[PDB]
């Protein structure tokens, strides 16, 4: 998780927090229990993407808290609609989207994304829990 601070003369800086394990552990409980799928579940997905993240504490997110369908619905999606959505922003050619939203493909890194901008947050964090919910079964 990300948190920005301000400091007393007006700049605005953040500092990357580490992965909250409660937060991992329950959304990896209701993933085991509830499947991604049920309410309770995405519900955590969007709440937590709701906060500043960062492609990196994303990966690991998506990796830890669910195993198997993860990848295919919640990632592959994640990887259609990222580029998708990089697509239709990119005929306007905002400098977004295309490296931003995905993680990085050449430049922004996980630095660029963490600065933020309005809009490429609204997106990126659409998109994330758009993808990061479709698990249509889970058990083995």
């Amino acid at each position: 998780p990300v948190t920005e601070t301000v400091d007393g003369q007006g700049q605005a800086w953040r500092h990357h927090n580490g992965f909250d394990f409660a937060v991992i552990k329950e959304l990896k409980t209701a993933a085991s229990q509830y499947g991604a799928t049920a309410p309770y579940t995405l519900a955590i997905v969007e709440s937590v993407a709701d906060n500043w993240l960062t492609p990196t504490d994303w990966n690991t997110l998506v990796r830890a808290v669910l195993s198997g369908g993860d990848h295919l619905l919640w990632k592959s999606e994640f990887f259609e609609n990222c580029r998708d959505t990089a697509k239709r922003n990119q005929q306007a050619g905002n400098g977004w989207d295309f490296d931003m939203l995905t993680g990085s493909g050449n430049y922004s890194s996980t630095d660029a994304q963490m600065q933020y901008d309005p809009g490429l947050f609204a997106q990126i964090q659409a998109a994330a829990t758009k993808a990061w919910r479709k698990l249509p079964v889970k058990g083995d």
